[PDB]
């Protein structure tokens, strides 16, 4: 929207630590809007997808997805929700690839996410039906 | 966005009739987003404030305000909600002044709208406390 | 839809009584669908608008409008709902013209109907804002 | 109803990709009604039953069936609901034939769909009881 | 249905007292169906419409009408419900004719009863729209 | 009640197909009342017991039994409710014995139906306690 | 029942005060059951109807009537409920006779009590319809 | 209470069939109250504990116990409830004994019944804690 | 219970101010229990009944009475609840004596308090029925 | 509180039976207050902890604990609640020690009881964390 | 807590406009807390109590009081809640002293606020009982 | 806040027993707010983390975390909530390290705690994602 242009969070992330990158985003003023907070938090999830993190990104994405469901943002800003859902599905598929013990417990969450993605943009989500 | 982009709709209202302006907006091809429909509908409320109409604009604004409350749009896009609430309060205080018999039935709805406006931007709403 | 083409029930209303016209409508076919029932019942409300009746038509229309709200028919078949709402508003305005004692108790119902009509087709409803 | 007459969408699926077929539908326009959206979405489910897809069609059909249940469309437009339920059962059965591990978890959903189909048109749904 | 054929109960009301007529009905063979009880209670309401009583008949009819609403008897046995609603409306109109102070408090109950009668058999109820 | 006397429907099932027998009943109609619909649907379940069908009859009976529970029919017209539950238990006791794997799977429901039958006519149901 | 058979409570009331008669009752011994408590409390209401008290008896009776409604005692022990309701109606009619200011606020309570009495034993209650 | 004194019903069970005993107990002759019905139904459960029956008695007792819970009869008439609960527990312990497969599913129901018995009369229930 | 024995606080209200007496109470030693807080707060209400205060005592008593209702203290410690209810009734009667404008709005609260007092100890409350 | 001082009840348990001891307690005045009943019932649970009983004591304690939760007695009289919870935990730990098959099903109940004890008096409960 | 120390905001209100002062606060910079937002918003209510404003201050205070009720801030930070409630009561009393038309509608809100203040600090609130 | 400065309580746990340390805390004396109680209880959880205890600390922390959720303390005082959640996570990870049987049942609680920590301060929580 405006507060989503941070590829310098990505700089900080690589030069300094991952905590420093997030700490930067948290510090960024003069944050007021729940819109700007959610977007800032999406950056945090995006930056956590660059190096290791993953589990952190999954936690961050789950929170954004839950807030999006409440605020019914699939109607106003669908591209943002599609992104969150797709990122969440991608990472869950990797977590499900590492260990098959959780593949069974992650299966309902993944089916729901795919259903959600199909609901937002079927054409875009069609490719994601086959893993 | 792009819908709100349409000052030509306002011209149609003056050249042709008021129905023609709404019919054109209604006509125009075509919205799909549950969002952009709301923006198109805001233009309708705006165009209905340009000549007489008023009661039409009040009905239109009440609908937009009610959808905004459900979608909790005061958080995402507050300036739009502030506009809707303010326009609605202007036209209500008006209805309550045309005649004084309705001044009393409306009073709770007006106080709620003012509360809402103060909640969004108290600085901007401050001027609206004294009529 | 199919079982809507019945102007002969209107002749029955003129030649024979009003009870005969409705009684004819009630028996008439091998009616099944809730669609056909609702349409058949709309004919009853339409035929009750021809001679005196009015109060009967208002009762009939209130029922159809209530079923339409439940079935969320404003989305699927809006023209039919617009018709019901408009007919209901026309007749309530006439009942409100006869005696001003009920004008105050009918005022909320009439505003709601107009709000509903505006919601379905603003351009079409615009003309109905001024009584 | 009107925007259902699209067999050219099926051609696009064969000439271009499956995504191309769906995206062609996603931009009608000037799609407005929840009716025309649901019908357009049915075409998407129909087109997804032509080549591979299946899982996509099942997701699409589950959404349509869920919306039909809410809108209580089994009463108004039963043939459309029957189609959705029957298509859903057919594909569910095929998924149940491929792997018997999910046959046990799909069994409640399939019994419910059959019960629903019988409820709509028992004569038509009689043939589907024996697997 | 079977235990409805009691015109002798009407004789007892004229020969002995009204309490004696009801007291007899209350002591019929040990029939227990809620059907037989409701019918027996309808006879009580019918017998209370013969001499003075009225207020007793109104209380009796209100009870039957309330039980019919719960048991959704307007669907199974509509003629009986129509009878109860019509008798209830007739007597309320008479109570409304005696004193205009309660005419305003009885007005919602009477409109609801008429709406109910119209819902059961419009043709039959049509005549009851004009008082 | 009146439209229950249809043994010719049973002939159609043997001469023509099973679909034809059900299609006939639907056809006939000349149905309206939710009473006549229910009864007609009870004939469908009866005709589905004659040749194979069974699963179709179980689905049909369950629907009738569920409608009976809602309409609280074990009070007004209990004999019929007994018939539905009894036929339903009878067919399920058949499913049992055969594939006696679920049949343990079954037993709770089967329990309900016996409890249900006892509650209506304990004397009549007494014989059914021992299989 | 056999708790019921005190008058000696009635004796204490005339000999010693009214507080002394209740004080005796209150001290059981030994009450256990809610049946015995309710019965004991009915004696208290009965004893409060002997000399002045009245307002005390009304309070006592209102409590018993409310507990009877909850415990659905109109079914098991109707004579006791009839007694409570009748006593309550009698005393309310007396309070309504003293001052006409409360006659209007007591009117709903009295109509409900009469409706309740009619529901328990119509024959017995019939005489109470006319004041 | 009055219609409980029936040991001749027990004779009919031995001389004629079990159906005849229940059928004879169904020959009222003057049922009205829900009290008399519940007591009559207790006799049926008692008579079903005499020869085989058991499953019959269990169904009968479950119904009485469920009605007692609704009517909160543990407070008014606890001895009758204690009898029902104890008889129910006895016969469930027996079913559980016959097959150690339903001992696990009957365990919650049996613990609740014992808890209920302990709640009514601890001293009397104490002996039933050890099976 | 232990920290209830404080007539020394009554002194501080006469020697120093009323604020000093309450501030002294709020101070006290190391209280922990919600019991000790409620009792301390009762002392505050008692001390506010000595000089003017009244409105303060009413506010204090309403709070204690509301907490007693939640904690269902009428069962455990009824004497304390009786005291609170009686003190509250006494003061409301005085407030109702000063101005008859609030007598009508205080009437429901006073009847409920008396009903509550009667419920706790009828004998003790009997004297309070006549004002 | 007053009727808690009963060590003679413990003698009766040893001299006569366990039923005799409980039967003794069930008959002792002023058997009224829900306080006195709960305390009397605590003595019953205490006496059931002396010889065998155990399962009886567990049932008795569960009832007292449940009533304490409703009456929110952890606030007013925490020592008594602590006693009940601790006794309940002690006996459940013994039942778990006898057979480890139920140790897993008793584990949630025991964790909740310990949490409850810790909440009442952490210092006192600290010792109970290690079994 | 930290961002509460702002008397310069009060100067801006006198030098520039009331909107300039509020705006200045809304600026921050770069708070998140969500403590701050409530504290910052309290400063806005405080600054609105200096010149005219009042109605603005009332809306601001109502919002803070409502958030405090949700967050149950009367427990954590009572002095701040006391301030809000007291300020709210003061201003409502003045709005009452301007026109007696709203005195009656403001009366419940004022009694509740006083009750709330008494609940936080009785001693401090005691002085506010007399207007 | 004020009563948080207690490192002497930690000495008591080393010199005397753990019970003595907690026993000192309760006898502050004598905290009066819910804030001071929660802080005092945090000290108890902190002191239980020094020697063995652990299970005690987990119970203490679960209580504080649950109260923080109710009081929505993550907004006002996030550092304290972060501490509680982090301490709770640390100890659960240790309990999960000791035995892998509970690792699967503790997994949902640990994910929720981490999600909560990430929600409070993502940067701070980032380090805790990888175990």
């Amino acid at each position: 929207a405006a507060l989503s242009l941070e590829p310098e969070a990505l700089q900080i992330a690589d030069n300094e630590g991952t905590e420093a990158a997030l700490s930067w985003l948290q510090a960024r003023p003069g944050i007021q809007s729940d819109r700007s907070n959610w977007l800032l938090r999406l950056l945090m999830a995006r930056v956590a997808e660059q190096t290791g993190k993953n589990d952190l990104a999954l936690h961050l994405l789950a929170e954004l997805d839950e807030r999006a469901t409440r605020l019914t943002l699939s109607q106003w800003e669908p591209e943002l929700v599609f992104e969150v859902k797709a990122r969440r599905l991608k990472l869950l598929r990797m977590k499900s690839a590492k260990t098959e013990s959780d593949r069974v417990r992650l299966q309902p969450d993944m089916e729901h996410l795919l259903a959600g993605l199909i609901a937002i943009d079927a054409a875009r989500a069609a490719v994601l039906c086959n893993s």
